[PDB]
This record gives C-alpha cells, structure tokens and sequence, in this order.
C-alpha cells in the first residue's frame, strides 16, 4: 500500500535556460583556468564536471583536488544568477505534485543528476521544491545506479517501511532513468518531456512510458497501481 516516488527534475519536472551550462562554465574557469570542452542529459554534476576536464586532458587526480570547490563555485554561482524567468515548469507538473502529495500514502522524494543545492534551487524558484522532503543527489555518487539504493535506504528510515520492488516508482525523460530503478527491479515511468522522444525511450523497456503529464488522473493511476 505505500508508495515510494522518486521524481527526476530537468527534463521531467522542469527545464532551465541555457545560462546553466554558462554558469558551470565560468565555475570551472574560476577553479580550474579551463572550462573544459564541453549532451548530458541523465548525467550527474560531478559526471559531468570529471568528463569535461578530463576532454581536456586534466587527469582525475587533478580533477578530484579541486571538485569540491568547482562544485561550490557552481553552486553559488547557480543562486546569484538564476532567476525565476530561466526556469520553465513541464505541463502538468505542479497538478500532479499537488495530487501525490496530499496522499498520506504517498512518499515523494527527488533522484537527481542535480547536486543538492542547485537542483533545489532550480524547484524553489517555481515554488515547488517544498514538495520534495529528502532525495538522493550528485552529492552522493558519481553513478546514477548507487542513487536508488541511497534513496530506499534514506525513505526507509524516515517511514519505516519496507518498500518491496512494485512499491517504488522512479520517474525520469532518459534512458538513465530507466536504467537506475532496475538496480531496485522498481517501476519505471518515462515521459518524454526531454530530449528523447517515446521511440528512442521504448527501446530502454520503461515499465511505463508518457507523452507528458498533461492528463493528471491518469498519472497519478498510472503511479499508485
Ligand atoms: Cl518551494
Ligand atoms: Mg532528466
Ligand atoms: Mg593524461
């Protein structure tokens, strides 16, 4: 009966204008010297941070002593110059969190590419980051397929409950998506609010697969059952 549902954001819950992948260019220059060379859609932060700079010949242990302040930098950079005006909610989103978390058998939670900070930052301009009690994040793994086991373990011990597999809903527009809530055999939504559309999504086997979210009682049918 309670349900686990894990929302991914760009792409899926909403989308930001192209002054991010500015802003992590100008972190990296300030950190670095180099912004790297330079989709990564489904991708984590430091993922992306390590395979940027290492395009450009940086080895990892070169990478690895200045990350953590390449990812502050970015962060803080992230805050200072987005605004409300560089985020666009996907259709029918805020319906559809609306309706999930008014149920008390429901449990939301965020899988992200996003480090923490920034991901959260990016929901609380549109005001709807209060949604989202905890997640897993791109602070805690370079690989997307650690970050379900991170966030069974975290919902786990805020509830109590023992989610089986057909209990977990992870929901997400790549193939990245897909891919992480095998690692729990969990089900899987795509929509395809991304840069994949439903024939390339298809072939990753989702265990369900959206246009987008527009009909908000059919997704929410599609999410509890
Ligand atoms: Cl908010
Ligand atoms: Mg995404
Ligand atoms: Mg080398």
């Amino acid at each position: 009966s309670r349900t686990l549902v894990l929302f991914d954001i760009d792409g899926t819950l909403l989308k930001v204008e192209s002054m991010n992948r500015r802003v992590l260019a100008d972190a990296l220059i300030e950190v670095y010297g180099t912004e790297g060379s330079t989709d990564f859609s489904g991708k984590m932060d430091g993922a992306i941070i390590y395979e940027v700079l290492s395009n450009v010949g940086l080895e990892r242990a070169e990478i690895a002593d200045k990350f953590d302040k390449a990812k502050e930098t970015y962060i803080a950079l992230f805050r200072e110059r987005a605004r409300r005006e560089d985020i666009t909610l996907l259709e029918g989103v805020r319906e559809l969190l609306d309706a999930l978390s008014s149920r008390s058998d429901v449990l939301l939670g965020l899988l992200t590419g996003n480090f923490e900070a920034s991901g959260r930052h990016k929901l609380k301009l549109p005001g709807i980051d209060h949604y989202f009690p905890f997640g897993a994040f791109a602070d805690d793994a370079l690989d997307r397929n650690e970050l379900p086991h991170i966030a069974l373990e975290r919902a786990r011990r805020m509830t109590g409950a023992n989610y089986s597999p057909s209990q977990i809903v992870i929901i997400g527009d790549t193939e990245h998506d897909i891919r992480c809530a095998r690692e729990l055999d969990a089900r899987s939504i795509a929509v395809a609010t991304g840069n994949f559309t439903m024939e390339e999504l298809a072939r990753h086997k989702p265990g369900t697969l959206f246009k987008n979210f527009a009909e908000t009682d059919e997704v929410l049918a599609s999410i509890l059952t």
